């Protein structure tokens, strides 16, 4: 028996699906997880690791971040709120990262996969830091399917904290690149109901969303720095059996805390 997991299988019995948790506190290496290993739905969390594989590019590319780029209305899809308001003024690769990251812009998203030669370059970037779980297969908004049991643009809680340590605190990016993706995570406006709302309000937090909306499915990843202590990184990923099932916020936010109270 796992003692542990029983308020995770408590909660998504409440919830009525499936909620997959995992977090590791990089002072102790103490970790929690809940069906750490399953696969789910990546919705608009992959946007983080887009904006991180660009800033990877940018290693070597002198003067990639601040490029200019004039995409046209042909560029724009629903939602995409940054990407209309500098529509007549054009935005530098920075600037679509960012908001891909902080408002999960999605015209900016999908400008920035072609850059990196769309999902299989981005699935590419993600084994080459030692992910060899992340899949994107897809463009927004095509991706948002998420369908019971179908593998494409999908990841584990584990793989994705994993990724996210690697990034944000590890040496898969140089640092000015690190800190970067960082600033660009603490910055998010998507995230105030999701992991930010488990943590104490002095403790900083950089986060990335994703809410596919069909089959309950919605998530949320994060770095979190406690005053004065080493960071924890988690991930918390839902999904539901049925089509019309709704994604909960409190939910994510629910399993978050129990993350942070699990840990050693
Ligand atoms: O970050 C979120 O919670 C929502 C993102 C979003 C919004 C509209 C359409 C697609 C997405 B995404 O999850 O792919």
């Amino acid at each position: 028996t796992n003692l542990v997991a029983e308020p995770f299988a408590k909660l998504e019995q409440d919830f009525g699906g499936s909620i997959g948790v995992y977090a590791m506190d990089t002072g102790s290496g103490a970790t929690v997880s809940y069906r750490a290993e399953e696969r789910f739905p990546l919705c608009s969390s992959f946007k983080g690791f887009l904006a991180a594989a660009v800033l990877a590019r940018s290693q070597q590319q002198a003067g990639l971040l601040d490029t200019p780029i004039r995409y046209g209305k042909n560029a724009l899809v629903p939602w995409s709120p940054i990407s209309e308001k500098y529509l007549t003024t054009g935005m530098t690769v920075a600037e679509l990262s960012a908001a891909a990251v902080q408002y999960s812009d999605n015209a900016a998203a999908n400008l920035l996969l072609k850059e990196l030669g769309g999902p299989a370059g981005l699935t590419a970037f993600m084994r080459s830091i030692g992910d060899t779980t992340f899949r994107l297969d897809r463009w927004e908004l095509e991706l948002n399917s998420a369908i019971p049991g179908d593998a494409r643009d999908t990841s584990s809680p584990r793989a994705v904290t994993e990724s996210l340590q690697k990034l944000t605190l590890g040496s898969a990016l140089a640092a000015p690149q690190r800190q970067q993706f960082v600033d660009w995570l603490k910055g998010n406006t998507t995230g105030n109901h999701r992991i930010r709302a488990a943590v104490p309000a002095d403790w900083a937090v950089g986060d990335k969303t994703g809410t596919c909306g069909v089959y309950g499915t919605a998530n949320d990843y994060a770095v979190v720095w406690p005053t004065g202590r080493a960071p924890i990184v988690l991930a918390v990923y839902t999904r539901a059996p049925n089509k019309d099932d709704k994604h909960s916020e409190a939910v994510i936010a629910a399993a978050a805390r129990l993350a942070l109270e699990g840990l050693g």
